[PDB]
DNA sequence: GCTAGCGAGTCC
DNA sequence: GGACTCGCTAGC
């Protein structure tokens, strides 16, 4: 998984 | 924690 | 293109  | 699997992203 | 990196899921 690709966020903050 | 180990071993096994999926899919988007990184370095050469 | 390939080995590698990383978040998440799964059985044990």
């Amino acid at each position: 998984k690709w966020k903050k």
